[PDB]
């Protein structure tokens, strides 16, 4: 899978373990993100941040 870094410009191949694409955002999603990188298990979500889980190429 490839995913993005804090920019959706730059991506890379998220390697073996990692095939699953995150984005997690601060206060708020409906506004611009705060990390996002590759995983193989989403974690749980939290109120203060939104974990988008996804596995698509270019998800985040």
């Amino acid at each position: 899978l490839k995913c993005n870094k804090l920019v959706p410009i730059a991506y890379k191949t998220c390697p073996e373990g990692k095939n699953l694409c995150y984005k997690m955002f601060m206060m708020s999603d409906l506004t611009i993100p705060v990390k996002r990188g590759c995983i193989d298990v989403c974690p749980k979500n939290s109120l203060l941040v939104k974990y988008v889980c996804c596995n698509t190429d270019r998800c985040n």
